[PDB]
């Protein structure tokens, strides 16, 4: 009788609260189970293997490729086209891409995350920039200048464990990452030149090449040791809460442009488990969560940005100087390639990046080795294919 909803994390307090309001509204009873992130993969596969699980599941966008192939997620194409609040035109195009496979829809975008430039407005002004850097040459130039402030002063952070960063810059320089035949092209000139460009901030001392052990407040606040970096919407909240000393001294901006300035697109979708016996009630719970005002309540309780475009007509987003920039970036942002072993490929990239920035490898030779590893990884599907 009760609609089982799987949410991911340590806590699902805010969703329980919206689920209790949904129940008061619809007479639909909802039980939210909290699945720790390090158990969700195997928990969901177990549900598939046992043809028994929740009715609605929170799906990280990068997990969609594997759970669609695994048969975990119901084809809801027909149901969402005739819905009020779940139609694909109502969501950011990149969020929509994460739901669509062989022309079919396996979920509804719920909340979206994209990566923007965080910068110290006073520090950029100091080195001659009235606005955020707008191009790769400016990001390079502004960062080298900021690094000459002092001994352990920097200009820009390249996070060596951030999976998106390499590929976001690659696409900006016109790498498609995989060609039309699915062949990896990490060793071709648009991607190789991108990695040379990222490597230049390390070699020139404008990006840290070790773990400085600074939290965001410590690195970005104060004198602004690392005065520019890239992050998601969660960092707005963190800076306001942990670095009040820099109030009115920082902003977000859209990423600097090369051929384009497009960012990554991630977050979560709501999907129906394939063997749900309550599809009707699942679709009703999902359509409530797709309503603009619920997306805005969710944003207030958890700072997750709406995937529903109409929510962005609210003043708390439209006219917020931090979040409006995430809204603009969202418009053209592109999910990381939606294949089941992307996270492995991100990881191989991480290692190659390390061999360059730390071990001084040649960029072209190292990208040749990386491209060969991706090819090998793709041939034998050791993980995540079904
Ligand atoms: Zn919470
Ligand atoms: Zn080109
Ligand atoms: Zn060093
Ligand atoms: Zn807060
Ligand atoms: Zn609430
Ligand atoms: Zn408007
Ligand atoms: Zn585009
Ligand atoms: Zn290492
Ligand atoms: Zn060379
Ligand atoms: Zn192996
Ligand atoms: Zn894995
Ligand atoms: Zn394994
Ligand atoms: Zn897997
Ligand atoms: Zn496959
Ligand atoms: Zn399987």
């Amino acid at each position: 009788k009760v609609l089982n909803v799987w949410a991911m994390g340590d806590e699902a307090k805010s969703l329980k609260e919206l689920a209790q309001k949904f129940t008061k509204d619809t007479g639909i009873e909802v039980k939210v189970q909290v699945i720790p992130w390090a158990n969700a993969h195997d928990k969901l596969l177990t549900a598939v293997a046992s043809k028994s699980g929740p009715d609605v599941v929170q799906m990280g966008t990068t997990w969609m490729p594997e759970f669609v192939e695994a048969g975990a997620l119901l084809d809801i194409t027909k149901d969402v086209e005739k819905s009020k609040n779940m139609n694909s035109d109502l969501f950011f195009p990149g969020s929509v891409k994460t739901t669509q496979f062989d022309g079919k829809t396996y979920g509804v975008p719920w909340y979206a995350e994209t990566r923007v430039l965080f910068y110290r407005t006073d520090l950029l002004k100091k080195v001659g920039y009235n606005e955020a850097p707008k191009t790769w040459d400016e990001l390079s130039d502004a960062a080298l200048k900021l690094s000459k402030r002092g001994k352990d002063m920097y200009g820009f952070a390249i996070d060596p464990n951030e999976q998106t960063t390499g590929f976001i810059f690659g696409r900006q320089n016109g790498s498609p990452l995989f060609d039309k035949d699915g062949t990896p092209v990490f060793n071709k000139k648009p991607f190789v030149d991108t990695v040379t460009y990222l490597d230049s901030f390390i070699k020139n001392g404008s990006a840290p090449d070790t773990d400085l052990g600074l939290d965001a407040s410590q690195s970005f606040g104060g004198d602004g040791i690392v005065p520019m970096f890239m992050s998601g919407p969660w960092m707005v909240n963190t800076l306001k809460d942990t670095a009040p000393d820099i109030d009115g001294k920082w902003a977000t901006a859209v990423l600097p442009k090369k051929e384009n300035n497009e960012s990554s697109l991630g977050g979560a979708n709501l999907s129906i488990f394939k063997y749900s016996n309550k599809k009707d009630d699942a679709l009703k719970f999902m359509d409530y969560m797709s309503q603009p005002d619920v997306q805005l309540s969710w944003l207030k309780d958890t700072n997750s940005m709406p995937a529903r475009m109409d929510a962005w007509e609210d003043d708390m987003l439209k006219n917020d100087p931090y979040y409006k920039v995430f809204g603009e970036q969202m418009k053209t942002a592109e999910p990381m390639p939606l294949i089941p072993q992307f996270e492995e490929i991100a990881q191989l990239y991480g290692k190659s990046w390390e061999q360059i920035y730390r071990g001084g490898a040649d960029v072209q030779t190292q990208m040749d080795t990386f491209n060969d590893q991706v090819e090998a990884l793709l041939k034998k599907l050791e993980h995540h294919h079904h």
